[PDB]
């Protein structure tokens, strides 16, 4: 089966780790078990095809430029995550996309825009604003909640579909 190297990027606090843990372990913070050490290699079936997701989370190294570049060289596809209640995290998406294009030396890198924490009421980034940004980038946009699991599989699966294109 094919393996897909997926990298989760985005500002500190947007929920990169929470999203990955929902995909891998199927729960949120209340069910966090510190005795369990999960694997970020997961076998899944996407559109009837079985494959392996190999996930890298940049959490803790967001501001570590040399390591950011290593993630971007390695990754086949990128989840570009912001939080819908953090406009600065949305603005940071520009810088992540730019750096990915530069490290890859390409303008057509598999990428999905993810607006996380859509379960929260206090939104500061409109769904239409994120849709327009993704449109300008030529990439999909998905709203997610690591808390309710809304859109979590869809975000990762859609990224795999982008790589498959
Ligand atoms: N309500 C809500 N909280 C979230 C969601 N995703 C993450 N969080 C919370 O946001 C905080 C930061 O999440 P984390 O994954 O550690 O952020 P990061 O690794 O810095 O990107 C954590 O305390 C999470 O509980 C979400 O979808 N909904």
């Amino acid at each position: 089966m094919t393996e897909y190297k997926l990298v989760v990027v985005g500002a500190v606090g947007v929920g990169k780790s929470a999203l990955t843990i929902q995909l891998i372990q199927n729960h949120f913070v209340d069910e966090y078990d510190p005795t369990i050490e999960p694997s970020y290699r997961k076998q899944v079936v996407i559109d009837g095809e079985t494959c392996l997701l190999d996930i890298l989370d940049t959490a803790g190294q967001e501001e570590y430029s040399a390591m950011r570049d290593q993630y971007m060289r390695t990754g086949e596809g990128f989840l570009c995550v912001f939080a819908i209640n953090n406009t600065k995290s949305f603005e940071d998406i520009h810088h992540y996309r730019e750096q990915i294009k530069r490290v890859k030396d390409s303008e057509d890198v598999p990428m999905v825009l993810v607006g996380n924490k859509c379960d929260l009421p206090s939104r500061t980034v409109d769904t239409k604003q994120a849709q327009d940004l993704a449109r300008s980038y030529g990439i999909p946009f998905i709203e997610t909640s690591a808390k309710t699991r809304q859109g979590v599989d869809d975000a990762f699966y859609t990224l795999v579909r982008e790589i498959r294109k």
